[PDB]
């Protein structure tokens, strides 16, 4: 089959632009025994791609995950029709020998979109699950501050927090995202771009401070939040998207005198640390919570593979309510 | 009784200067029942005073600890002659009701200087004890990076690490301090002020990276050290002295992408968290290790109460080998 592929023509400077991407067509080689041919059904764009793209050489395929269907098979375990998760990058077709492939949960129902395996019941949901439950170690009754709270990770973080008996304070980048999270049952939601004083807004959202901080943004926003952590407060360091598209130098680090006096524990993590029984258990919990109504989901489906860079840039700018997904 | 007292005349701007301090004489009231009159024998000056002094109002007494002798007693538990640790600030005499007082270890011998209870077998030694053994959680075989390594805290950290079976790499601020730490048994010691590249020196000191980082300095030094932490490395955040006397804005924070990829655990602490049985047990371990020779000690005794500001400023600027102590 003929395949389409998005490649990094020029390393990003600040935010990506259309000129930074280049579409290339290629013919795929024939299948050898044991291999399968995968047709992409849904591809994801995620903030981490902005950082990962710096490690690429110009001309390389952009990295990313997809839900795909086996359309040609010489592997009996993966017959035609099998749905899998694969990470060949931003490409419409690929060949795999089956080792780097994951099948969906065997209990996956036909009533939830297949693309949820890239969002709330996929990598972002697992990031929220372990970052909140093990790094922050929330145990109930605490107050959690989560930013980028309408994103793929943040929205799952807040909903798990509510389901564990927590107060949740969410910061988002648009008025539409404020309304969306209020429907979900977030205690406080505010638009960090428009508030008069971020420090006063956080103080009013939790005058006694915050037990936990699920941090996706970093930068100066996290310096202000660190000034309102309770003593022995815990910060889960997940991402720093406010810094990824920076053109200048990094902002000042968190004020060390506040950090010491409050004796904060700040641990970073990557979702891929958890595997095996622990990972399967978390995925099942995510699916159960979705079907019970305890976790709601929202998607922003963009049609057309060659619109993928536009989907990535819009996601980077906070312009899309719900998980940005490209339908092939 | 008459007392002398050093007070903060003007909040420090950068490093302190002489005009920021003011000496005042006053007469103390008579003792009420249950109270004692304490005469200072040894007073300590410590880096934390630079930060703590910012919370004072002008005219307040400078904070600090001292070894003192009861010269008048209406308190049955604390008769005349009793030696105690007390924290009335930079004063030659004070009155206490006994509740904020600490008694010496009953196993404290007369063969070691009394002033050691303010240094290696006092608060700085306890800071090293808990920061290294519980925050970093060293278990033997690890490689520890310690800065301000010839100071009261840093020097104890390295020596405890050696007796626990660890490699220690110490950074100090003077050539005289380099010889001192090699005599104590540090694996690598270097003068961070004079090396051509801090990054290259740390790499040659430990090509495998560092399991633990006992951080007293903060700032850019810690950004470089963070770039050489092993995966899941632990940082004990004790102080940031490179920042206490800062006049401009804070330097850039550690690169969040390195922090996340390495999944570092960075926890701050204050020595006063540990009290009761735990504190006395650690003190007994410090005294025992001192008496066994496993922990060596050095003091820089400055005579005269009226020299306390000069002793404090010299300590802040790195001009003193060993624990700075003022003999009244």
């Amino acid at each position: 089959s003929m395949t389409k592929t998005w490649t990094l023509k020029k390393h990003f400077v600040g935010y990506p632009t259309n000129s930074d991407f280049e579409l290339k067509t290629s013919e795929l080689p024939p299948l050898k025994n044991g291999e399968v041919l995968l047709e992409a059904l849904f591809l994801t764009v995620d903030p981490y791609m902005r950082v990962a793209a710096k490690r690429l050489k110009e001309g390389d395929t952009m990295m990313g995950q997809q839900v795909a269907k086996v359309v040609e098979s010489k592997n009996v375990a993966l017959p035609k029709g099998t749905i899998v998760l694969a990470s060949p990058g931003w490409t419409t077709h690929s060949i795999s020998d089956g080792k780097d492939l994951e099948k969906l949960l065997t209990e996956w129902p036909d009533t939830i979109p297949l693309s949820l395996a890239l969002g709330t019941v996929g990598m972002p949901g697992l990031t929220a699950y372990f970052g909140l439950l093990e790094i922050c170690g929330v145990k109930g009754g605490e107050t959690v501050m989560v930013n980028a709270a309408a994103g793929a990770v943040g929205s799952v973080v807040g909903q798990i927090a509510k389901l564990k008996g927590c107060k949740v304070v969410g910061a988002v980048g648009s008025d539409e995202k404020v309304a969306y999270l209020q429907k979900l049952g977030f205690d406080v939601v505010f638009n960090y771009k428009t508030v008069e004083s971020l420090e006063e807004t956080l103080k009013k959202a939790s005058p006694d401070g915050y037990d936990c901080y699920f941090d996706n943004v970093g930068g100066e926003f996290s310096n202000t939040v660190i000034g309102q952590m309770k003593k022995f407060g815990r910060i889960a360091i997940c991402g720093a998207i406010s810094t990824y598209n920076r053109t200048g130098p990094l902002p000042p680090g968190p004020p060390p005198e506040i950090v010491i006096y409050q004796e904060l524990r700040m641990e970073a993590f990557v979702v891929y640390r958890w595997q095996g029984d622990a990972r399967q258990k978390a995925l099942k919990d995510l699916l159960k919570w979705v079907l019970e109504g305890k976790i709601q989901y929202k998607e922003y489906i963009i049609e057309g593979f060659e619109n993928m860079p536009a989907a990535f840039m819009g996601m980077l700018k906070g312009d899309n309510l719900g998980k940005t997904i490209v339908k092939a």
